């Protein structure tokens, strides 16, 4: 992927796709706070003549240009989203998209979790997602809850027909060899869940994380690594 759009070369406000398989892109956008500025993937995922979206583009204004970059490179409707945990990162443009006429999905966990924090609340409901290694299908993707990692709902997307696993927040890019955002982490299960994505998804060829550059099954291990190495990082 060394075309892949990196977060110096996009302006905050402006999204990037990405194609990886027919019918495949990761979208890419940047924002700043906490006085740095970083990227964001999430997943396009062609189901005949519409579009499955696998979490938002940051805010509002992202996500309002996620649709407009969207119509101008594919030119199919977005139908169904679904978020991949209760953080702004991945619904913070779920009213953008409810506005628009898609229908957004979530877990249970997410939802609650979602109106706790204040952030927007996707519509439906993913059922069968509750106990880790639980697996559901939905439109061309499998939904698997690989456990609690970067926080107790996280789930993980995987594309059978072109071998593309969206990992989320829960996987790091390898650029990444400190921990990011951990506040509603379980530190103690995150490599146990990474353990049971390798054990489901093992046949997979292109690992795209919550944030940066996408890799292979490498990136699991790498996770693994700086999530254990943070946890030793105590006192
Ligand atoms: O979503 C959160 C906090 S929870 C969270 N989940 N993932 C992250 C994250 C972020 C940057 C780099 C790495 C990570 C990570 O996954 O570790 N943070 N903050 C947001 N701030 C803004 C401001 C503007 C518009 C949208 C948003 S969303
Ligand atoms: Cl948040
Ligand atoms: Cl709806
Ligand atoms: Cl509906
Ligand atoms: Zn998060
Ligand atoms: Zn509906
Ligand atoms: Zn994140």
């Amino acid at each position: 992927s060394g075309e892949y759009p990196t977060v110096s070369e996009i302006p905050v406000g402006e999204v990037r796709l990405y194609q990886i398989a027919d019918g495949v892109w990761s979208h890419i956008a940047t924002q700043s706070f906490d006085g740095a500025v970083y990227p964001s993937n999430g997943l396009i995922v062609r189901d005949g003549d519409e579009l499955l979206l696998i979490d938002t583009a940051w805010g509002a204004k992202n996500t309002a240009a996620l649709l407009a970059e969207i119509e101008k490179q594919i030119g199919l409707p977005v139908t169904r989203a679904v978020s991949t945990h209760f953080h702004d990162d991945r619904v913070g443009g779920v009213d953008v998209l409810r506005a628009a006429g898609v229908a957004t999905y979530a877990s249970p966990s997410t939802r609650r979790l979602a109106e706790v924090e204040g952030n927007e609340i996707p519509t439906h409901s993913l059922e069968g997602l509750s106990s880790s290694g639980d697996a559901v299908r939905f439109g061309p993707v499998e939904l698997f809850y690989p456990g609690a990692a970067h926080s107790t709902d996280n789930l993980v997307v995987y594309v059978p027909s072109a071998s593309v696993l969206y990992g989320g927040c829960a996987i790091y890019e390898l650029s990444r060899t400190s921990a990011g955002n951990v506040a509603d982490a379980d530190l103690a299960e995150w490599p146990t869940s990474i353990e049971r994505i390798q054990q489901h998804y093992p046949e997979a060829q292109f690992v795209i994380p919550g944030h940066g550059l996408p890799g292979g099954l490498d990136l699991l291990k790498h996770t693994t690594n700086v999530v254990k190495a943070h946890t030793n990082r105590s006192v």
